[PDB]
């Protein structure tokens, strides 16, 4: 995982959350970034 911390965040809203996966998944509900 990520060097220190309990929780990961994002790039663009600079929010925290459980897991790298919470993380991911956010960005698309949310930022709408696709492929
Ligand atoms: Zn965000």
């Amino acid at each position: 995982g990520s060097s220190g911390s309990s929780g990961y965040v994002c790039a663009l809203c600079l929010k925290k959350f459980v897991s790298s996966i919470r993380l991911r998944s956010h960005i698309r509900e949310v930022h709408g970034a696709a492929q």
